């Protein structure tokens, strides 16, 4: 079963493929997306309805890959749809950082296919975390031919944030004489304007600043948040003097 | 108009197409960018100056996309090079997240070429922001044959940047005692080496100091930072003991 | 010579490519990689194990390119597995941008193949830092046709992170009262769920304590981290009396 909601990375364009060997380009890797279908017409050819290797051995392979980490969570398997051809057993072989090559799950060997269209499924508890995974057919009926897809898990919505710090103070003595609850606002602009609107993050990294009959308060706060630049509120109450407080902020945009 | 400074896609080799159906290999989506021309010598066939369907009907497509999420725009489409045909009319869908494809301006059918080589731009007002986008003809002169370009926003330099975290205290008694401005340094190596210079903001997660005729003084500061590590330096003064303290640190890469 | 542990590219799947022109569908770039190559068998031809232009001239190419900056370390090309074909010299260049392209080496000529299999690789120094990358044969012997791969550093272990923020307090007077060390845990449960256990970065933004004898104690620790959440343990000790502290949070996650 193909759980519900995953990506179908073939069918989103989302992988780049390359096969071991083709028996032409009518037969290429373009061809190879599970359900792959084309003109009936059979004055012309226009395609096999499968990705079919030249080399007919235990050595063919398609590549699948992009820069991106993928989780996949199943892939699915098919024959040629134009002609008895299909993969009845393959390996799986993987790659996060694309130097170092890892076999699925020791070298396992995978029932596929058994005619033209069923679709085998086969599912990765837990998912193959990969830049780029491998399809090697071991054993076929006829000839080295298949459609298949893959899927993997979508992307979560925290996913490429952008990034934009700085550093704010008080700069003075607003907050250093006074009573009771009291505030001193900063405007920060952002250097570059963002799309959406951050979530910021802010931490002391200086405090200046006098007890009241032994109590310390105070506190920064952001608030008014745009895209284009926020206020960190600055505060004390009791009687407590700030001669002086220092925040570094982390502000953070994504989707 | 294509909007001046912007990305073309198929031109950069950014996007993955797939077509519907091929013609041939001979009429891949590897010949469909926008101006694709090829051997003019008419005695040899090196492929049609377009990406052409085997199947005519309103079905057919290319879907070009990616890992990352493009702001598109703009698009370009235009006839095929070396025969009369073009796409008169098509549609637009995309998809975000590659589960959920939407229907372009609610499915608008935009009028698109009436020759084999002037070019039709549509500016989209906002930017589509998708990961695939499929382009589908309704409306076709003689065969469904096209060549486009996709344009996009260049990326933002303060877009997915690297980051290294740690924490650094004084652990020892510097600054615990002695009289006025006081500093101590902690040179700090980052796990891993950065490729250039991150930035280094920082947070205090804890105090252990003692006031002066009640009054608190400290400060950290992340300093001489490099592709490998930093400085920082730990600050009291007047008359302030400080036992501890101890900051989060957080090194951004960018653009790298 | 391939510095140890680069990435190749072709081979890993890590780039779109595109040619200029190809002879045909059977000369296409899908047939360049380094070493590539097909059946023996010379009853039917089932490609060449090159890519190969159309136009016979000084402006054929291919682009090869991705969204992600790369940093390519060397190039290594080939001359046509099958037949007396190889390019003799090439330019290169790259864009990091995709709206602005650079002459590699200010248009340098480099000297390339001789025959049909020995593997000629440049190094680059320093990397070529780009998002795609184009080879422009200049000379070739009888036909211009190749095989390549392209190199690049590995990724980073700190790269593409990403990061979720919020706050946490105290909330109440827990450790508002009592003597020597104590503690108060508050779960903190993420926005979205992590795909793998992230990293915790904190900082104060908020003390509100009494001092011990003039002593200020206070300490936050991030603990117990998982997919879904941490504890913020908020901390004092000696006699000191905490009324409340908050805490800002940068959650981080790797590898993903
Ligand atoms: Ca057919
Ligand atoms: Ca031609
Ligand atoms: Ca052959
Ligand atoms: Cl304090
Ligand atoms: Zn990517």
């Amino acid at each position: 079963s193909v759980p519900a909601g995953s990506v179908s990375c073939l069918a989103n364009a989302l992988l780049n493929l390359r096969s071991s060997t083709d028996y032409n380009a009518d037969h290429g890797v373009k061809n190879s997306i599970l359900n792959f279908s084309n003109s009936k017409d059979a004055s012309r050819f226009d395609g096999s309805e499968s990705w079919s290797s030249s080399v007919l051995d235990k050595n063919q392979f398609i590549v699948a890959g992009s820069d991106s980490v993928k989780h996949f969570v199943a892939i699915s398997t098919q024959g040629r749809g134009d002609h008895d051809q299909w993969v009845t057993s393959y390996k799986l072989r993987y790659t996060l950082d694309n130097v170092n090559w890892v076999e699925y799950n020791n070298g396992e060997i995978i029932n596929a296919n058994k005619d033209r269209n069923s679709i085998v499924t086969i599912n990765f508890n837990p998912p193959i975390k990969a830049r780029s995974i491998a399809i090697h057919p071991q054993t076929y009926n006829n000839h080295i031919s298949l459609r298949w897809e893959l899927y993997a898990l979508p992307v979560k919505s925290y996913s490429n944030p952008s990034v934009q710090v700085g550093e704010v103070s008080i700069g003075d003595r607003s907050l250093n004489s006074g009573t009771g609850s009291r505030t001193i606002v900063r405007h920060v602009k952002f250097p570059v304007e963002f799309l959406s609107v951050p979530i910021v993050s802010i931490g002391c990294k200086k405090v200046d600043a006098h007890t009241d009959n032994g109590q310390m308060r105070w506190e920064g706060k952001s608030e008014n948040i745009t895209t284009k630049g926020f206020d960190l509120t600055f505060i004390t109450w009791g009687n407590n003097a700030v001669y002086d407080l220092t925040f570094d902020y982390v502000a953070v945009e994504f989707n």
